[PDB]
């Protein structure tokens, strides 16, 4: 039941991105201008396929899948991956899987918004999403 993520949201708070975004290896530059980027994140369905698009002014995304069916994707910071994403305890879990590595991407609703947190290795983000009418 994953109803009440859809729609279009947008970024409005944003914690320890920097550390996420290191700790993936992405360089100095990318980062500089993500930490000043405020995602529009549009989510919707046809049936149990989502769609999740990720836009910006830097860069921008797209991803399709059924809900718990592997998928190859290719990350915003060019990470070819294998990722599953489920509904597990109310919340929307994309795991990506590279290399032996992973990282978690876990959305879910509080009082109304969107928190998504990343985690890979130590780091731990939190940003915050708000709807969009
Ligand atoms: C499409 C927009 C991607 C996020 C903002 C720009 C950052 C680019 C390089 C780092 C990407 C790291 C993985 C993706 C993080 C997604 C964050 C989010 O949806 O708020």
């Amino acid at each position: 039941m994953v109803d009440a993520f859809l729609g279009t949201w947008k970024l409005v708070d944003s914690k320890n991105f920097d550390d996420y975004m290191k700790s993936l290896g992405v360089g100095f530059a990318t980062r500089q201008v993500a930490s000043m980027t405020k995602p529009t994140t549009i989510i919707e369905k046809n049936g149990d396929i989502l769609t999740l698009k990720t836009h910006s002014t830097f860069k921008n995304t797209e991803i399709s899948f059924k809900l718990g069916v592997e998928f190859d994707e290719t990350t915003a910071d060019d990470r070819k991956v294998k990722s599953i994403v489920t509904l597990d305890g109310g919340k929307l879990v994309h795991l990506q899987k590279w290399d032996g590595q992973e990282t978690t991407l876990v959305r879910e609703l509080i009082d109304g918004k969107l928190i998504l947190t990343l985690t890979h290795g130590t780091a731990v983000c939190t940003r915050t999403y708000e709807k969009e009418a």
